[PDB]
């Protein structure tokens, strides 16, 4: 469960990294950071797409990616972080 | 279920596209992108309303639109993406 | 239920409007718009607090306000928007 | 329950305060404010990391912190705010 969502999240972030590095000219690290900041809905806006291709991709990436990323966050919190916290209390 | 939320999401995004293109002077593609970035709560701020009409509309659009857009995202994730993922594992 | 959350949301937004208009010098309409953009987690950043008082208030306002605003949005979506949609289908 | 999430949220925010004050050169109050604005997903972008260290930390901080912060917000809303509201109605 967690492993599948972890792998899917990595793949989704790799896709954004490649897209934004190529089409929007970002350094790969900036493209990865931007992809994370986007799909977690933080949205600083220090980076944002300038091209119409980038804007269209971003629309679709948000709709397809938010569900996966927040599914991963939920499983991380409930199946990894929560048991680790409980274990520390004993 | 999914079809109804899909159609409602398209209609909601068309409404924002028309509003922001007219009142805020955005290109239609920018107005659509801004509407998506708003209702998914990303909020880059590369675009934001400059007129009081735009600010008032945005308040109401957020309150009326977030529930529909995140209902659609939830149904997309659970009723489309999840079964597709499970099918790939077999 | 819905009425109580509606009133609480209005009161919470009035509080932010008064605070940001006074301490951060915003026009009341801008303060209301900023309060909404904050508590719905959109966060354009076209407005943001410049004073330390404003930053401290914003921290506490977010933590106390997000739960109320998203409780209201949930009740709006499920108890008002959903039945209205279903009624249109018949 | 609430106490544990409260303490964990404080610890998580202290960690961000120390990190962003040191690596990104922010005043401690700005680092705390930025940490809150990040983990609640508001993301104004008035502050954002400029260094690659800061961007990498921010990616990991978001993934590890969102679950804790929104767990705390949920418990605050349902176990503290809700009973206080109900008590006011009698
Ligand atoms: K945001
Ligand atoms: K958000
Ligand atoms: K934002
Ligand atoms: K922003």
């Amino acid at each position: 469960e967690f492993q599948v969502l972890f792998v899917l999240t990595i793949l989704t972030l790799i896709s954004g990294t490649i897209f934004y590095s190529t089409v929007e000219g970002l350094r790969p690290i900036d493209a990865l950071y931007f992809s994370v900041v986007t799909l977690t809905t933080v949205g600083y806006g220090d980076f944002s797409p300038q091209t119409d291709f980038g804007k269209i991709f971003t629309i679709l990436y948000i709709f397809i990616g938010i569900g996966l990323v927040f599914g991963f966050i939920h499983k991380l919190a409930v199946n990894v972080q929560l048991p680790s916290i409980l274990s520390n209390l004993v």
